[PDB]
């Protein structure tokens, strides 16, 4: 059982913007992503200072990334909190539709598309490098869900019947076809020591056959 939803218009503005607008600097999605994995790594870190059962679910906090030349897909997985069904269709836990108004007087003002993450919709970058993007995530309150779009207006939202995740979220980057060079190891790891080389969990670069 799939649900189609349409995003709202601001949010489909941003998307057209940050898929349309010529701009080289695209390596900056990973920052972008590492660090909403970090903010959600945080949270589950701190539920778990009254709770440690909230950890029941998987004691290791980390990030990892995968790259998949056959599939041409980089994936980012963090043990953070995770998103219900309902954080996923309000925009995946984000105040997406008034950061996006900040963001884009920010823009008019002079500010350029690398700022994306301080206005609170950093995970829309990841559309600077990908064609489509599958979002699995499970979060302790919700059962396992699946959300994906490939822009255009609207995403879907299932139940996920895949591998089970314990807690967390797995980031699945479709890649363009101009975009492979985020799947090479030198690359990747260049990133990390550019923007990441401070998050402060374990970030683990997995390597292909
Ligand atoms: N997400 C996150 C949080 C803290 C530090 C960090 O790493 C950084 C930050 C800036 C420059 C170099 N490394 C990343």
């Amino acid at each position: 059982e799939v649900e189609t939803f349409a995003f709202q218009a601001e949010i489909a503005q941003l998307m057209s913007l940050i898929i349309n607008t010529f701009y080289s600097n695209k390596e900056i999605f990973l920052r972008e992503l590492i660090s909403n994995s970090s903010d959600a790594l945080d949270k589950i870190r701190y539920e778990s200072l009254t709770d440690p059962s909230k950890l029941d679910s998987g004691k290791e906090l980390h990030i990892n990334l995968i790259p998949n030349k056959q599939d041409r897909t980089l994936t980012i997985v963090d043990t953070g909190i995770g998103m219900t069904k309902a954080d996923l269709i309000n925009n995946l836990g984000t105040i997406a539709k008034s950061g996006t108004k900040a963001f884009m007087e920010a823009l008019q003002a002079g500010a350029d598309i690398s700022m994306i993450g301080q206005f609170g919709v950093g995970f829309y970058s990841a559309y600077l490098v990908a064609e489509k993007v599958t979002v699995i995530t499970k979060h302790n309150d919700d059962e396992q869900y699946a959300w994906e779009s490939s822009a255009g207006g609207s995403f879907t939202v299932r139940t996920d019947t895949g591998e089970p995740m314990g807690r967390g979220t797995k980031v699945i980057l479709h890649l363009k076809e101009d975009q492979t060079e985020y799947l090479e190891e030198r690359r990747i790891k260049e990133i990390v020591k550019k923007h990441s080389q401070f998050i402060g969990y374990p970030i683990t670069l997995f390597v292909e056959k």
